[PDB]
């Protein structure tokens, strides 16, 4: 009997593409298994595009059928930010032949717009215990081409010891520091183009960004002693 259809390893998939991109650039990968008895037909996965709903990224998109590769079907000319829903049916070789679907959303961007870090690592000088809120810290820089720049703090502030300029990259002092609790951080900083901030989105890559290592310098305070 043919009686399980392919079931998509996700539901919704992501995927980039430049604006410009030339026809067969590929842009990802997607994937369905059939928990039929295997290597016979009725668990043979062929995956194809369809155009109900989304006929127009059905025509400048296209899966390949063994592989799974969603590609352009066209050399492309769309927008920057653009976000398309491109939805992919698998189905096998079975009787009666099942399948399921799935959508793969697209990002129209270019990599080349991305932004792009001064250094992978920044090591501040060794910023006072007692420094007060608003004390500079470090400042952090990246380019990117006809695009004006955007940063965050991502990850390893969950003190809220820290904040930073979005605009400047100069990374400050938000909470009192104090080095008995903590005499070390590591930020997860990242650039993000502005055209791209405006649009509700955040594009990671290895590029934008970067790590800064912040080292709290001990001064005469009153010492936790002893806590519960
Ligand atoms: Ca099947
Ligand atoms: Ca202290
Ligand atoms: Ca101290």
């Amino acid at each position: 009997m043919n009686d399980y259809p392919p079931v998509f390893s996700k539901r919704i998939y992501k995927g980039m593409v430049a604006p410009d991109a030339v026809k067969g650039t590929p842009i990802t990968t997607v994937y369905a298994e059939d928990a039929d008895p295997p290597g016979m037909p009725a668990s043979r996965v062929r995956y194809r595009v369809d155009d109900v709903q989304f006929p127009y990224p059905a025509s400048i998109f296209d899966v390949e059928e063994d592989s799974g590769r969603v590609v352009t079907r066209v050399n492309l000319n769309e927008e920057p930010t653009t976000i398309f829903k491109l939805v992919v049916v698998a189905f096998d070789d079975g009787e009666p032949v099942m399948s399921s679907s799935a959508t793969v959303r697209i990002l129209v961007l270019h990599p080349g717009e991305i932004p792009r870090f001064t250094q992978e690592e920044y090591r501040p000088p060794p910023v006072s215990e007692l420094a007060a809120r608003g004390t500079v810290v470090g400042v952090i820089s990246a380019a990117a081409i006809n695009q004006s720049i955007v940063y965050s703090i991502v990850a390893g502030n969950e003190e809220d010891k820290f904040g930073i300029n979005n605009v400047t990259g100069v990374i400050y002092v938000n909470s009192p520091l104090d080095y008995e609790t903590r005499t070390s951080y590591v930020l997860r900083v990242q650039a993000d183009s502005l055209e791209v901030v405006l649009a509700n989105l955040r594009v990671p890559s290895k590029s934008n960004t970067a790590k800064v290592y912040i080292e709290i310098q001990d001064e005469n305070d009153h010492p936790p002693v002893f806590l519960e």
